[PDB]
């Protein structure tokens, strides 16, 4: 269960990185299919872009989200990502 992040054209402050990990953590409670995760967020005067990639036993999901800010990108990115994790998580726990 190891996760890492990479910021392109953005200063990675303990608070920022924490926010990202904070969301994933809350997901680590119900979601047990997370071993290696890599996230990247670009910050430009135009639009902010963020990408997420979660790993699962036998399968791997890769999605990306954009937001008005580095915070919004993570919100929608971790939102759609979670809902996706639950979908595939339903296949496993079949009882």
């Amino acid at each position: 269960m190891q996760l890492n992040i990479t910021g392109n054209n953005v200063e990675i402050t303990e608070a920022l990185r924490e926010f990202v990990t904070a969301k994933f953590a809350k997901l680590e409670q119900y979601f047990d299919r997370i071993n290696q995760v890599y996230v990247v967020l670009k910050v430009e005067k135009v639009t902010h872009t963020s990408d997420a990639t979660l790993h699962v036993n036998g399968g791997e999901i890769h999605a990306s989200a954009e937001g008005q800010d580095m915070y919004a990108a993570i919100d929608g990115l971790i939102d759609k990502l979670a809902r996706q994790l639950t979908k595939h998580k339903d296949k496993l726990k079949q009882h």
